[PDB]
């Protein structure tokens, strides 16, 4: 389980793996990127990490309540901020219900655009409160995230163009897949351009995906080549 | 004890054994309202605990003033009901059990849940379209090899039966007779419900054909080159 | 709705009407050779039907206290109270219950369960209970019933009591559900449904009515001075 979301000047980039810990001898594939879309008006992305029972209920409850107009839901909140308070409430509701403890804990990412406002990206914590990405901290990670942080810190900034942001996310995934077996393919990714209100650029990346194969091969060969050409070791004695 | 449930585009398939560690016990129970709902529940773990749960759920179906499997609005509220009942039984002073919950309530598609000993649960997806509970490892590889979300109902049940076959053979705590069920989408019928005994003709057929088939592939294998 | 129950040395007699504003107002919990329990209802129909249904449903669960596994009629009365209170806490809806019968190893016992869920037990001094529209039928019971009255005459008493009630109050109506329970019998054989066409019921009513008119006419003349 590894998810990353990036908020840039020109749009948002999202990346999630799918390898999920459902039981001890039960390691399976579950989608960790879900979409809430009303064409021409709103696009909201939710990414899941932590207890699978918890996040699935959260997502299922949010999806069900979107069909009920007489209730506050992700389709009628006026801003992304309200969407975030709503997730926080749904997080506390599910955890308190299931725990009759950290066993039931989850972290979520919420990003997107509601027409009339710019891009917004949140990290929702298990207690139901949350923080918002800024230009100083333009990305969030949940799940097994440390392996993939160094590349993000090196190349991503608020002004990085979207294609380079998605490239950065894919390498972050590459380094994470290589170093920790709890993170696994297939991937679910998406690029959301500013003011597009489009989910057209949503993609599933399997082991057979030609570009992911290529960028992993290009990056891997690229690093070893830089490594081999480093100036010789010179410690003082 | 081994139970497996599969959620496919065309329906649901269920298979349960009946042996429990010291006789014959039902491990697949059905709740039907003709034309409106079909719910299937499978049991594993502490026999006393699951039997208490199933018993509570069926008897409370007779109580119209309480939330029960006949009046839950969606398969999700039903999972929630199963979860509440689990905590209720455990809390009242190894008692772990697992349940599978599957079927269809009018107004929704097919839904399948895995209920854990803690009362929380997960739902089957296109990415993970089946669940196993009990002694499940023996029978997992064939499922991974042939089952996918778009697998037809008849082959999915064929897969479940082979899965049972490899399991019956490798662990003697799992035993005949079997109880199996096929639920075609939007049917709300429990008609394709079956008890499979050792004397069951097709089951004898499918085991022997598969068993014979494997020895042949093995025999035709290229010579060892280490 | 009018129900009456009698506890005598030799057995128990029960009679309930069925008009409501047809529903059964006398229920049986029977285990041949072991126990015979009768429950009678008056008052709020929603409450009473809910209480009775929970009790029957729980008889199907042996891991729970129910009317089939309680050790004594006292425990049966306690259980009824819990169910009364349970329904109250869940949700005016007044209800009253009569609980009578026998569990083997114990004698005849009869209880009146109140809306609050507490209860009283019949004694030799107060050997019958009434619930519902009960005042019309009380004078004949006081006149002829005592703890040692035979079952059959107690049932005759109950029927005459119904008769005065049927005649005086239109919320009480046929058919009747009646039962005679002989001591140590554990039998539901002498349970009967009494309709408008019942020959003996017709007979005692006309027989009783005619006698009273006859005594009345034979009274010594009025002398108030
Ligand atoms: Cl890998």
């Amino acid at each position: 389980t590894y998810c990353v979301a990036m908020r840039l000047s020109s749009g948002l980039a999202f990346a999630s793996d799918s390898r999920t810990n459902a039981g001890v001898d039960h390691i399976s594939t579950f989608r960790k990127l879900h979409l809430f879309q009303q064409p021409g008006e709103r696009t909201l992305v939710v990414q899941s990490a932590g207890n699978l029972a918890t996040t699935q209920s959260i997502v299922s409850l949010l999806q069900r309540r979107c069909l009920d107009p007489e209730q506050t839901n992700l389709m009628n909140v006026a801003s992304m901020y309200e969407a975030a308070t709503l997730l926080g409430e749904t997080v506390r509701e599910v955890i308190n219900r299931d725990s009759g403890g950290t066993d039931f804990n989850c972290n979520l990412l919420l990003g997107g655009q509601i027409k009339g406002e710019g891009l917004r990206l949140f990290h929702i914590y298990p207690q139901g409160n949350f923080i918002e990405a800024t230009q100083d901290t333009p990305y969030f990670q949940i799940g097994e995230s440390k392996y993939g942080k160094p590349i993000i810190d090196r190349v991503l900034s608020y002004d990085t163009p979207l294609d380079q942001a998605m490239q950065c996310a894919l390498i972050s995934m590459d380094s994470t897949l290589r170093s920790n077996l709890s993170v696994g393919l297939p991937l679910d990714v998406m690029i959301y351009p500013l003011d597009s209100f489009s989910t057209e650029q949503q993609y599933r990346i399997t082991e057979d995906h030609p570009y992911f194969m290529m960028i992993r091969k290009g990056w891997g060969e690229g690093l070893v080549s830089i490594f081999a050409q480093l100036p010789g070791l010179k410690l003082g004695r």
